[PDB]
Parts: C-alpha cells; structure tokens; sequence
C-alpha cells in the first residue's frame, strides 16, 4: 500500500529518484526552464552531471518525509507550507506539482514493483490542494 | 459514498441526530449520565424536550460541518480543537468519542438507507486522534 510504497522507495532511493524525476522531465521538457544546465542532455549525461543525483535524491527524501508523515493520502498542512515558502520553488504553480505527479502515477503503474499508484494519485491531487490552500497559485 | 452522506444526514438533521444520539445511548447506557437532564426519560420524553432535539442537532450540525471540511476523512487539527476545548465536554475522554464512533456505524449498517459506513469509521479513528493531539486524555 501506500505506507510500504514509501519503504520500497526508501530502500532504493536514488535510483528511484532519477528514474521518476528523468520520466517526468521525458513527459515534460519544457519543465526544464525551471533548473539549470538541464536543456540539451540525454538521460546518461543528466546522472553524469554533478548536481543531478545529489538534487533530486533531496528532493526526493522530503516527498518521502511528506507522504510518511500524511494521513491516509492527506499531506500537513504545514509541509504544503514548507514546500510553497521555499525560495527555490518561488517560480512555481500547482499545475508543476500536477505534472510531477502524473509523471510519478505513470512509472508507477509500468513499473514491474507492485506499487499503490492510485494512493499516489491521490496523494498528489492532495498536496496539490494543500500548495492551493497555503496560497500557491 | 461520504459526501453524499453528509448531503442525506443534513437533509433530515433533526431525525438522523436525535436517532443517532439515541442508539449511542442505547449501546453505551452509562454515558447517559453526562446528560443530567436526559436521565429517566423515555424516548418520547426526550423529544418533547426543547432542549434535546435543539442540542442534539446542534450537536450532529458540528459534526457535519467538522466531516464536510475534512479531506480523505482525516478532520482539521483546528476542529478537533474546537471539540477539546469546549467547557461541555471538560470531563471527556477520547474513549467517549470513541463510543459515539462506534453506535453511529452500527446505526449507519443497520439503517435502510445506504451509507458509506467504513469511511465513517475511518473519519471517526482519525477524529480520536486528533482529538488526543489536541490535549484530550
Ligand atoms: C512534492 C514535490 C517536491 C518536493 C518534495 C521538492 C523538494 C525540493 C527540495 C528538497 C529541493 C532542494 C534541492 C537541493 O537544493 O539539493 C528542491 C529544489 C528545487 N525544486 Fe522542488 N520539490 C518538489 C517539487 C518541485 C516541482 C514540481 C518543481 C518544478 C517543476 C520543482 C522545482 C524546484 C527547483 C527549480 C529547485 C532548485 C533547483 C535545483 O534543485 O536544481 N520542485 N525541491
Ligand atoms: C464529534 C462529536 C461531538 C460533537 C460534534 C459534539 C458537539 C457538541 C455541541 C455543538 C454541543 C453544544 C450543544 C448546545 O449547547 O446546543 C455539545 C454539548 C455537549 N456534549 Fe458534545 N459533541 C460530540 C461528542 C460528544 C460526546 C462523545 C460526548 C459524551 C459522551 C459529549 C458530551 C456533551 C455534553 C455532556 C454536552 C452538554 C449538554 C447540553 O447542554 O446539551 N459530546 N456537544
């Protein structure tokens, strides 16, 4: 289920972090104008570079920390705070958190790892309204 | 499922309140006491008592509007604030709610009417823990 999900994701994290960050980038390219010195590389040269692996694994442990400390799929609110005050995500709207999670649902469900895509769906329709109410536009 | 069921209790506030109220009382007989007032009346008694179908609906209006803001049936941390620091319910515990919890399921298995009776449970656990969050013992 859900809960075991963010075990499975823990257990192999980095892997498990580039490989959905890299779907989302594929599903999404133009989502590349918010980082830097990601345009203009293929899969292998983005877990070449210095930076990549290092970020998305932090980024990567916070959503886990997120969905660890839910309830039945419903982030704290104070975490959708957290998420909406950080300085690096200044630039952002809901609808890049949409998209991260559809990316995320859909390597899921192709994965050959059981995992409960449907909780993540809800999950991230969850955070998605929590970033709305503490006032991400 | 339970915002319809929301929907079907507000539509009829008094007679779910006071039926419900009632089968709590009827499985959990010791917790009439808190209700100086209710004690040694029948049914029929109670009802001709503007107190008891003014305060009991009162009662299933908070609860309705508590369930109607929770998301995924995980309630507010500010509502069950709300319910603790209530000098009416000074003396209570969280095995009180509990109780309340527990007779309202039955009643929703037992009624006609459909409902979606394992959320119900699921909203009522996730009440008693915030409710123990919130300082009750
Ligand atoms: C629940 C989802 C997300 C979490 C938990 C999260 C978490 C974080 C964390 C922890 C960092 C710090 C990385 C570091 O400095 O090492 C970061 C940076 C950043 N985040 Fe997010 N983020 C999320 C979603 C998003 C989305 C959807 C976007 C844009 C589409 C985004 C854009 C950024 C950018 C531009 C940075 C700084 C640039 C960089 O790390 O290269 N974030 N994020
Ligand atoms: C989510 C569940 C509950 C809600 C929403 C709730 C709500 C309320 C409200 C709104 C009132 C004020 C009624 C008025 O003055 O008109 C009230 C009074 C009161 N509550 Fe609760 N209550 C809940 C659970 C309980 C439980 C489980 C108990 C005890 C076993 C309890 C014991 C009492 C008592 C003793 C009063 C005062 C009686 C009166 O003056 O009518 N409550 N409650």
């Amino acid at each position: 289920g859900f809960k075991q999900d963010i075990a499975t994701i823990r257990g192999d994290l980095r892997t498990y972090a580039q490989d959905i960050f890299l779907a989302f980038l594929n599903k999404y390219p133009d989502e590349r104008r918010y980082f830097k010195n990601y345009v203009g590389k293929s899969d292998q040269e983005l877990k070449s570079m210095a930076k990549f692996g290092d970020h998305t694994e932090k980024v990567f442990n916070l959503m886990m920390e997120v969905a660890d400390r839910a309830t039945d799929c419903v982030p704290l609110a104070s975490d959708a705070n957290t998420l909406v005050q950080m300085k690096q995500h200044s630039s952002l709207t809901t609808g890049n958190f949409e998209k991260l999670f559809v990316a995320l649902v859909e390597y899921m469900r192709a994965s050959g790892q059981s995992f409960d895509s449907q909780s993540w769906d809800r999950f991230g329709k969850n955070l998605v309204s929590a970033l709305s109410s503490a006032g991400m536009k």
